[PDB]
């Protein structure tokens, strides 16, 4: 099992992950951003795979307005996980600029 953690892929999209140990076909996850839930659509795509237990969220990109706080909040019936990522201050400007290169750079290359 892995807590919540962030990552920049190739192309600069953003990969929210954590892994749970085993996941019902019962397990529930509320995206969580800025204490406001979040969901799949034109900013947020959610992935679950309850075989590996590894619940991830994708963004393209880090807007400004993406600074703060991201928690998945896992619920296997009873089972209540949260993990929360703090993207706030440098923390968010570095994860950015990395996002922004990549992204840049993949449209470059």
């Amino acid at each position: 099992k892995s807590e919540l953690a962030v990552e920049i892929l190739e192309k600069g999209q953003v990969r929210f992950w954590m892994q749970a140990e085993k996941l019902s076909g019962n397990a529930k996850v509320n995206y969580i951003f800025n204490e406001k839930e979040i969901f799949e659509g034109p900013k947020y795509k959610m992935h679950i795979d309850r075989n590996t237990g590894i619940i991830e969220m994708f963004m393209e990109k880090l807007q400004d307005e993406d600074e703060g706080t991201y928690t998945f909040q896992l619920q296997d019936g009873k089972a209540t996980n949260h993990s929360t990522v703090v993207l706030v201050g440098d923390v968010f400007k570095k994860l950015q600029k990395e996002a922004e290169f990549q992204r840049q750079e993949w449209i470059r290359k």
